[PDB]
């Protein structure tokens, strides 16, 4: 199989770990891990273009998007290659993360390897908003904790 | 061109910005930045084979090394692809990082991005210091920050 981590950091409570898995070349991969210091509820969680954090999360730029689509939710044809939706935060801060995708990959032109993961402030509305930032950026607001995608033993 | 960039952080004081770029394909890679918090003298420096930091630095593994080879510096035949030699600190315990290498890439199989650059301790010594593990890691001791090298803009 192929490997890949993150590790999640920012400017505040949030933090997180979060590991990736390919059985197969071009196969569906598994994500699983958990982050800590939420707020409850809902917070986007997308791979970013670039794996830059010269200046913070800020400068990891737009969602990853090869393809030139719109923002969707991961199971939307219509989507951008780092849409990975929402995780869930309950009262104790924490989500718990088990995602299966099969567009993101750790080869190839979809790889997401060297690019950065992020935890957003708010929740991802899937495109489904209704302006125009929901088809960009799901409206999820600020970059809580991020990191650069790995390859993992 | 293609970029890279790569944030150094640790559980001390040593921080780090290093870029990436490689004007053509398969072409030798400019390597500049700045390192702040270090010992006067020579660190080593070096892509490691994992871009996992989740323990701390120690979880990016041994130097990348995809060829199979010992260890050595920048400018020798016999040398991992990771071996970017050393940095300079002078009595700021700044280092001015600039380096040219021909071995490192940013695609295909030499690619280090995804991968961790890391800055030690204390002098790697090439391979030439004269015990075994000489020719595994240079004798450079502890690992006193890193980052996961990723895809820049
Ligand atoms: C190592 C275990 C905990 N990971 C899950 C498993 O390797 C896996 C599950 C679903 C997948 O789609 C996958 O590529 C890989
Ligand atoms: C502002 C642009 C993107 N137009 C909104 C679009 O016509 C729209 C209308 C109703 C909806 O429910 C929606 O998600 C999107
Ligand atoms: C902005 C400066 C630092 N760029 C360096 C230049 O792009 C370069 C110099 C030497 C090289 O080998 C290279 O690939 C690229
Ligand atoms: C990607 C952007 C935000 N970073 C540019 C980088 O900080 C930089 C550009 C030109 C330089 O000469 C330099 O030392 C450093
Ligand atoms: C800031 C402390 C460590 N003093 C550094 C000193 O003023 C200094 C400045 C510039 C240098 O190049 C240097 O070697 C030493
Ligand atoms: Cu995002
Ligand atoms: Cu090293
Ligand atoms: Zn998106
Ligand atoms: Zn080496």
């Amino acid at each position: 199989a192929t490997k890949a981590v993150c590790v999640l950091k920012g400017d505040g409570p949030v933090q997180g770990i979060i590991n990736f898995e390919q059985k197969e070349s071009n196969g569906p991969v598994k994500v699983w891990g958990s982050i800590k210091g939420l707020t409850e509820g809902l917070h986007g969680f997308h791979v970013h273009e670039f794996g830059d954090n010269t200046a913070g999360c800020t400068s990891a730029g737009p969602h990853f998007n090869p393809l030139s689509r719109k923002h969707g939710g991961p199971k939307d044809e219509e989507r951008h290659v780092g849409d990975l939706g929402n995780v869930t935060a309950d009262k104790d801060g924490v989500a718990d993360v088990s995602i299966e995708d099969s567009v993101i990959s750790l080869s190839g032109d979809h790889c997401i390897t060297g690019r950065t993961l992020v935890v957003h402030e708010k929740a991802d509305d899937l495109g489904k908003g209704g302006n125009e930032e929901s088809t960009k950026t799901g409206n999820a607001g600020s970059r809580l904790a991020c990191g650069v995608i790995g390859i993992a033993q």
